[PDB]
């Protein structure tokens, strides 16, 4: 038994993690068959980045401008081209340790596990989720840009994010492996604001299930509550409304427990308005939200890859 | 910036892991070079872990009783033997992934990496810390026994530990790699008490030297204590006591914030007599002590392997 924020096995990825400098910056990139991908911004010095014309810059770069260097062999690049926010360098090998993958774009509140890497080199991994907001809550230093987060299922990577920026809040922003942006943000050096930060009430709810599994059950009650009345409560703490969709997914969790979804919603509903009162779930003293219904039940089932 | 409970990359790790099983049960393996380490209660049935004679038992099984496969490929097994509480196979080939290793027994208080395997396939990876009652809290199921924790150093592996058993109280216990148990635990099925689990103080001051660095600053106060002073109410609220060689690794910390270590240590008084009053230092309404000094250096200023 047990519960520990877990994450993905990163062999896998960090196979794929290569060194990008181009002029005098330099972040990490991800090498997969053979290309590498790797933020825009790397054409940028530091006065660029306040008003930057990618594309101007992009054009007085030439494919020898760009130094990409895999541990200590150095790569050819034979090709550059952008697609949207991310750099698309072609190289001359393809990488022997690419993997079964797969770019997704994944929705808020969704996990992902992310691996930190300086200068093409992999520093530590961790899970999180992408919040309402469209925001992380990770640990980047200067040049982890280009560090990539992937959910792995079976033997078969999904790619899901890559690191761009951090915002004066000190939140993370990035894209898709695509290039789009999760959220409202650019990729520039200017004030960004995001939006609201609200609770994942359906993370929440399946971990209050593995909570249950693993000996936790004094928050539970034998009351029951409405999918209406219950969302007028997770209005006030700002906590995400939950739908039959949520419901659903959920149902496996039920029927492991035998409590019944509005049940423990009645519990949590209880715990928002009354508090732990100094007590403890699973360790902490507060509400947890970056365990997805698939996380818990991977965790208690014991699924690998 | 920000900060997560991050783990070491498990790439070097994942190729190492082998399946063992020894007539009905099954469990994973550590393959480096051409030996297999694994627990060795996999030579026992359900009845026998009441009372296991491993000596007799073993004596009963022969080479070819032990099936390890290294995910499809089966290696063979032409040596067997017993080194306290772990079973190595010596086998007829060497990993041609075996990493740059060694064994190391940590200390209490230390934290490392696991890598939660089922069926010598990995499934997750974690860090976490050894209780001063030498137990770990980690997230484990019937079948991840031989999983194993480690650090990684620049390019060496040191493995440290080697999960054998989950007590009764939900707690797990195991060995170092050369089979000798953390605490005064046993292999077999009975009833066993870890000692009393106190707090670790000196990652508790490194983890609160980590929020001022990430601008959690409203815990500060400019009063200071005593060493002795400070132990005295360390004790009361089972807190381990604090040490000259514990002010001595804070050292760096506290040059990089210009807060003396005794004067954060008047902080942290404060904290335990008063509480955080429904207030969070770095997301957590708890005091953490799953960082050491070293791990808040290392995220802060961004070491890779």
């Amino acid at each position: 038994s047990g519960f520990r924020k877990m994450a993905f096995p990163s062999g896998k990825v960090e196979g794929c993690m290569v060194q990008v400098t181009c002029g005098t910056t330099t972040l990490n990139g991800l090498w997969l068959d053979d290309v590498v991908y790797c933020p825009r911004h790397v054409i940028c010095t530091s006065e660029d980045m306040l008003n930057p014309n990618y594309e101007d810059l992009l054009i007085r770069k030439s494919n020898h401008n760009f130094l990409v260097q895999a541990g200590n062999v150095q790569l050819r690049v034979i090709g550059h081209s952008m697609q949207n926010c991310v750099l698309k360098l072609k190289v001359d090998t393809a990488n022997p340790k690419t993997p079964k993958y797969k770019f997704v774009r994944i929705q808020p509140g969704q996990t992902f596990s992310v691996l930190a890497c300086y200068n093409g080199s992999p520093s530590g991994v961790y899970q999180c989720a992408m919040r309402p907001n469209f925001t992380i809550k990770g640990s980047f230093l200067n040049g982890s840009c280009g560090s990539v987060g992937f959910n792995i299922d079976y033997d078969c990577v999904s790619f899901c994010y890559m690191h761009h920026m951090e915002l004066p809040t000190g939140v993370h922003a990035g894209t898709d492996l695509e290039g789009n942006f999760y959220g409202p943000f650019v990729d520039r050096q200017t004030a960004q604001a995001a939006g609201t930060d609200t609770t994942i009430t359906v993370n929440v709810l399946a971990w209050l299930y593995a909570a249950v599994i693993n000996g936790d059950r004094w928050f539970l009650n034998r009351f029951t509550t409405t999918l209406n009345d219950f969302n007028l409560v997770a209005m006030k703490y700002n906590y995400e409304p939950l739908t039959q969709d949520h419901v659903d997914i959920l149902g496996p969790l039920s029927a492991q427990t035998g409590i019944a979804v509005l049940d423990m919603c009645a519990s949590l509903k209880e715990l928002l308005q009354n508090g732990m009162n100094g007590r403890t779930i699973l360790g902490s003293a507060l509400l947890e939200d970056e365990f997805t219904p698939f996380d818990v039940v991977r965790q208690c089932s014991g699924v690998t890859f």
